[PDB]
C-alpha cells in the first residue's frame, strides 16, 4: 500500500540483478539483440527461409527471377519470464538503523534462477507452449559428434560441421557452444606439437568456444554469429519490480521478456 | 494524405544507410572470389565494355650491354572487347512493416536484404568460377589451357601435398611463377584439413606456406575439384563497373521490392596461370 | 655450413635462401618440443631465412 525503498537501496538491488545477469547470460555473448522495443510490444514478425532463387540471372538488362521474402508470414508472442522473492519490513528497518548492508541474497537467487530459465529457453524451446529450440529445431543439419575420447576428436567433428555449413552456402565467423563435460574434457592438450585442442578449435571458429552447463551431457552446437541469421528480440532487460505490500512483507519480482527468432535455420549443427 | 501511392523512395535517410551497410557487409563476408583476385578500380555505371587482351606471351626479358633486344610483345589481330553483365535479386518488403517502424515497434527488419545480397554474391562467385555459355564467357575451371593434372591420391593420410606440388611444377614449366593462391571445394578442403601428415602438423599449414597467398574455400565449386593460380596482375583481373548497392525497382501491389546491383567481369589476360584437376 | 664458414674465418650474422620446395617442406614442426624447425634455423641465422622460387628444386 506504499513504496518501500529509497534511491540508494533501489540502485543497489538493480545493480545486483544486473551483475548476476551479465555474469550468468551465455546467450547474450553469441546472439545480437533486436533493440529494446519497450514493454508495449508483445508480438514480432518472424523468419524467412528456403528462399531458393539463385538470382544469378547475370544478363545485360534484366530477367524476372523471383524475389526473396518471408516463406509464410506469421507472428509469435514474446513470453515473460519472472522470479518472485520476499523481504521483511523489520529487515529494512534494521538495515536502516543498526547495520547497513541491506541483505539482497534473495534478489541474487531470483536473478540466477531467471537467467538459468532464460538460457534453457534459448537452448530448448518450451514444448508445451511451442517454440523453436537450438537442439530441437527443424532443419538442424545433424552431424555425428561421436567417437570422441580419442586423440583426434572434436576437431574431426567441428571440421565436418563447418563443411556442412559451407556446403549449405552459409558461412562466416562461426561460434561454438559445448556442454561443460566436453568443454573441460576437450583439453586434450596434445594435438601434435604444443597447442591446446580447444585453442585450435577456437582458431577455427574465430568467435569463441563457450560452455553452458544448461546443455545435456554429450551435446554441442555451432552457429554463424551474424545477425539476419539469428536474433534475440528483447522487450525489456532483466529488471526488478514491486508487487505491492502484503501483510507488511514486501514481495518483489524480477522480469525479463525475450524471444529468439531463428530467421535462417541453416546455421545449425548438433549431435 | 498518407503512405498510399506510387511515390518515390519510401525509406528515410538512415534506413537507406542501414540497407547499404547491410549489403556491403554481407558481400564482404560472402565473397571469396574478390580476395584471390584483384580489381580494376570502379569505372562507373556508364562503362559497358572493357578491353580483353589477346593471350599468353612466351617472350621474356633480356639483358645486354647496350639495349638492342627490342623486347617485342604485341597483340596480333584484334582485341575482342567484351561487355559487363549485371546480377540482382529481390527485396519484397511489406508496407505495413514500414508503417509500423514509424509510429510503433521500430526495428526495421532487413533480413530479406541480407538474404538477397548473399544470393547475389553466390551467383557472382559462380560466374567467376564458371562462365555461362549463354553469354559466352570463360570460367576458371572451364577456360582454355588449364594445364590439367590428376589428383587420384587423396583419402590417404598424406596424399594431398604432392598434387599441389605437381601443379606448381607444371605452372612453373610454362615460365609463369609467383605467389600462388589455391581455392578448394568444401569437402576437399575439410579432408585436406585432417590430422597430422605423419611428418609434422596439419597439411594446410604446409600448403599455406607453399602457396604464399592462402588456401581458400568455395562452396560454389563442384564436389571434387580445385584450382591454383598466380595472384598477380598482368595475368588476371576483375573489372568492376559498380559495386553492390540496393536500388528501388518500383511499387508492387502495395509493397516495395528492391534490387541489388553489381557489375563484374573477369579478364583472364594470361590463361597460363590456371591449373585444375 | 656455419662451421665451414667459421673455419674459413668468415662469420657474423648469416642469412639463408632456400628453394620453395624446401622452405615449405622444411616446416617439420617437431624438432623435439614445440618450435618450428624453420624457426630454430632462423634463430641460428639471425638475419632471416628467405625463399626464392627462382632457385632449382633442391638447392639453397
Amino acid at each position: 500500500a506504499e513504496n518501500p525503498l529509497r534511491e540508494e537501496e533501489w540502485a543497489r538491488l538493480n545493480e545486483t540483478v544486473i551483475q548476476v545477469a551479465r555474469r550468468s547470460l551465455v546467450g547474450r555473448r553469441i546472439l545480437d539483440i533486436y533493440g529494446p522495443l519497450g514493454a508495449g510490444v508483445q508480438t514480432v514478425p518472424y523468419d524467412e527461409f528456403q528462399g531458393v532463387s539463385p538470382g544469378a540471372v547475370d544478363i545485360v538488362g534484366e530477367q524476372e527471377t523471383a524475389m526473396v521474402f518471408t516463406d509464410a508470414r506469421k507472428f509469435k508472442t514474446i513470453p515473460i519470464i519472472y522470479k518472485d522473492f520476499l523481504l521483511h519490513w523489520r529487515d529494512i528497518e534494521a538495515a536502516r538503523t543498526h547495520n547497513m548492508p541491506l541483505d539482497v541474497s534473495a534478489a541474487a537467487g531470483a536473478a540466477a534462477l531467471c537467467a538459468q530459465q532464460e538460457d534453457e529457453l534459448i537452448f530448448y524451446g518450451d514444448a508445451r507452449l511451442g517454440y523453436e529450440g537450438l537442439m530441437t529445431a527443424n532443419g538442424r543439419l545433424t552431424v555425428p559428434l561421436g567417437d570422441w575420447t580419442s586423440p583426434g576428436g572434436g576437431f574431426q567433428a567441428i571440421v565436418e560441421a563447418t563443411r556442412k555449413l559451407n556446403e549449405q552456402g552459409h558461412f562466416g565467423p562461426y561460434a561454438v557452444v559445448l556442454s561443460p563435460r566436453l568443454y573441460s574434457q576437450l583439453h586434450r592438450i596434445y594435438e601434435k606439437t604444443g597447442v591446446l585442442e580447444i585453442e585450435t578449435i577456437r582458431q577455427l571458429a574465430s568467435d569463441g568456444v563457450y560452455q553452458s552447463n544448461r546443455l545435456r551431457g554429450e551435446s554441442g552446437v555451432v552457429v554463424s554469429t551474424g545477425r539476419e541469421n539469428m536474433d534475440l528480440a528483447v522487450s525489456m532487460d532483466m529488471v526488478a519490480a514491486y508487487l505491492g505490500a502484503s501483510r507488511m512483507n514486501h514481495p518483489f519480482r524480477v522480469l525479463e521478456a525475450l524471444l529468439l527468432r531463428i530467421k535462417h535455420p541453416d546455421a545449425i549443427c548438433t549431435l
